[PDB]
C-alpha cells in the first residue's frame, strides 16, 4: 500500500507539472496574441519586434512540455496542429529563387497568402475566407508532413521570413510593410496574410486552452483523470517513455543529428527566427523537470512534490546518482548551445556550418550527452520494474 501511494504521489505531482507548463504556455499564446493584435492594427518595425519578442517568449514553457510527448498519447496526437515542423513555407507566402521544398510534396507552393483557391493533387479548396479551422485541414495535405498550414512556425514563417542567410549570421527579415493594407503594402495580399496570420495565431491559442485544460486537476471528463486512475506502473512507464523517446529520438535525432550530418539548415526547428539553440536548451529541461518533480514556472515560482527520482534512489540509490548526473552534464552541454548564440552571436544554423569545427563539436557533445542519458533512464526505469522501456529513436542509429 505504502510503495502504490508513493507511486501515485508521483504521478500526481507529474500531472501538476504538464497543468503549470502548459498554463504557462497558454498565458504566453495569450500574450503573443496582444502583440500580434496590436502589430495588425499598427504594423511598424516596433510593433513587429514586439511580435517577435512575444514569441520567443511563448516558446519557453511550450519547449518544457514536449517531454510529456510520447508517454501521453492525447499530446501526440494534438501537437502535429501546434508545434510541426519542418515547414515547406511555400505552402504559406511567397518564396526566394532558391527555396528548397520536399520532394512529392504538392503543395510547396500553393501559396495561400496569394490565391483565394488552392490545387494541392486532386483537392481543389476554397481559401477565400482564412479561418482556423479550414487552416488546420491542409495540414499534411496531400501526404506530405512538409505541408504544415499552422503552430509555432507559421507563426514564425510569417513574422520573421525565410532566413536567406543560409550559415551565415542573421535571420529572416521581413518587413513590417508586408501587412501595411493598401498602398504601402509589400508581398502581395497584405489582407490575406493579416488574415492568415491572425486565424493561425488564434488557433494556436484555442488549442493550448484545449490541452491546458486535459491537466487540470478535478475534472472527471478530461486526460488527467484518466492518467491518474491508471495503474501506477502505467503511469510510472509514460514517465520514463517520454524522458527517453524526447532525449534520444527526437532531441538528439531528429532535433540535432539530421541537421548536423546533412549541414541542413532548412532542417533547424527555428528555421527562420533562428532561436533552435532555446528550443534545444528547454527541451531537455523538460526531460530534467520530470526526473526532478520540479518546474520553475515563467514567474520564476516553483511547482514541486515527490519525485520520480527519489523512487529510484530508493530502489537503487547508484542508479538515482547516474541519472542525475546524466542529466546535469547534458544540461551543461546544451547550455553551451544557447551562450554560442546568445554570447557569441553563432546560432544553430551557423554551428552545423562544414567549416566550423568548435560548432559541430558542441552538438555532437551534446547528442552523445543525450544518448548517455539515455541509457541512464532505460537503467532507472529497470530498478523500478519497468523493463523494456524501448525509448523511441526515430529510426537513428547512435
Ligand atoms: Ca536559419
Amino acid at each position: 500500500k505504502v510503495d502504490e501511494a508513493a507511486a501515485k504521489a508521483v504521478i500526481k505531482n507529474y500531472a501538476d507539472l504538464a497543468e503549470a507548463t502548459f498554463a504557462d504556455a497558454l498565458s504566453t499564446a495569450k500574450d503573443l496574441q496582444k502583440a500580434i493584435d496590436a502589430f495588425l492594427a499598427k504594423p511598424d518595425a516596433e510593433t513587429l519586434k514586439a511580435a517577435k519578442e512575444a514569441w520567443f517568449a511563448a516558446r519557453t514553457p511550450y519547449s518544457q512540455s514536449e517531454a510529456f510527448r510520447f508517454g501521453n498519447a492525447i499530446i501526440d496526437d494534438w501537437e502535429g496542429q501546434v508545434n510541426a515542423w519542418p515547414l515547406d513555407e511555400g505552402l504559406i507566402d511567397y518564396v526566394a529563387k532558391d527555396y528548397q521544398h520536399a520532394l512529392g510534396n504538392p503543395g510547396a507552393t500553393a501559396n495561400i497568402v496569394a490565391n483565394t483557391e488552392i490545387q494541392v493533387g486532386e483537392d481543389k479548396i476554397d481559401v477565400k475566407e482564412i479561418t482556423g479551422e479550414k487552416l488546420a485541414s491542409l495540414n499534411e495535405l496531400g501526404g506530405s508532413e512538409a505541408n504544415v498550414a499552422t503552430g509555432y512556425h507559421a507563426i514564425e514563417f510569417l513574422l520573421w521570413g525565410q532566413d536567406l542567410n543560409g550559415t551565415g549570421p542573421g535571420a529572416g527579415n521581413r518587413p513590417a510593410t508586408d501587412y501595411a493594407q493598401g498602398k504601402d503594402c509589400t508581398g502581395g495580399h497584405c489582407d490575406r496574410r493579416a488574415a492568415y496570420l491572425k486565424a493561425v495565431t488564434d488557433l494556436l491559442v484555442s488549442d493550448l486552452e484545449y490541452m491546458a485544460g486535459q491537466w487540470k486537476a478535478g475534472v472527471a471528463d478530461n486526460y488527467r483523470a484518466k492518467l491518474e486512475a491508471e495503474p501506477v506502473d502505467t503511469g510510472l512507464r509514460k514517465m520514463f517513455f517520454g524522458m527517453g523517446s524526447l532525449s534520444l529520438g527526437e532531441l538528439a535525432g531528429e532535433r540535432m543529428k539530421v541537421a548536423l550530418e546533412a549541414n541542413s539548415t532548412e532542417d533547424e526547428h527555428d528555421c527562420f527566427s533562428d532561436d533552435t539553440h532555446h528550443t534545444l536548451f528547454f527541451n531537455g529541461k523538460s526531460i530534467r523537470n520530470i526526473y526532478l518533480g520540479e518546474y520553475k514556472r515563467i514567474d520564476g515560482s516553483v511547482v514541486k512534490g515527490p519525485s520520480l527520482a527519489d523512487l529510484v534512489a530508493k530502489a537503487d540509490a547508484a542508479a538515482n546518482d547516474t541519472l542525475k548526473a546524466d542529466l546535469a552534464d547534458t544540461e551543461a552541454k546544451l547550455q553551451a548551445i544557447v551562450d554560442s548564440a546568445e554570447k557569441d552571436g553563432v546560432h544553430f544554423d551557423q554551428m552545423i556550418a562544414p567549416d566550423n569545427k568548435d560548432g559541430q563539436q558542441k552538438i555532437r557533445d551534446a547528442i552523445a550527452a543525450l544518448v548517455k542519458q539515455t541509457g541512464a533512464i532505460e537503467q532507472a526505469a529497470g530498478k523500478l520494474g519497468i523493463q523494456d522501456l524501448k525509448p523511441d529513436n526515430a529510426d537513428h542509429e547512435f
